[PDB]
């Protein structure tokens, strides 16, 4: 073998007033069912992404415990957008 990565990110924006645990993003997504987490209580979402047909990738959204108001992004696979795509 060839190999596959996973990279982790935290979000959270303080520009907006209320954070959101399903926030806008530059590209679109497509949800998949929610997952719950033993001895750390919030449900693990399974999304995928959507931008622009040939994007190789899967990508799962968890919560902070540190603070609630954290959002952690796990993305696998690697991204490759046309900027044409967000009009689109
Ligand atoms: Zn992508």
């Amino acid at each position: 073998s060839r190999k596959n990565r996973m990279k982790r990110t935290v979000r959270v924006p303080a520009i907006s007033a209320k954070i959101a645990d399903i926030p806008p993003d530059e590209y679109s997504w497509r949800k998949y069912g929610q997952k719950p987490i033993k001895g750390s209580p919030h449900p693990r979402g399974y999304y995928k992404c959507s931008t622009f047909r040939g994007c190789p990738a899967r990508k799962h959204v968890e919560r902070a415990l540190d603070d609630p108001a954290m959002l952690i992004v796990t993305y696998e696979g690697e991204h490759r957008h046309n900027q044409s795509a967000m009009l689109e």
